[PDB]
């Protein structure tokens, strides 16, 4: 979760199949909101 110049050049949106992966880590902290958790 880091930006030197721009996100728009290096996004995950061009490859589908990172993001169908990334999603699985990202849900994690996108959800948990009474039930346990780091946020």
């Amino acid at each position: 979760s880091q930006a030197e110049a721009t996100r728009q050049a290096a996004a995950q949106e061009e490859r589908l199949a990172d993001l169908a992966s990334d999603l699985l880590l990202q849900y994690l902290l996108q959800g948990g909101a009474r039930q346990r958790g780091l946020g």
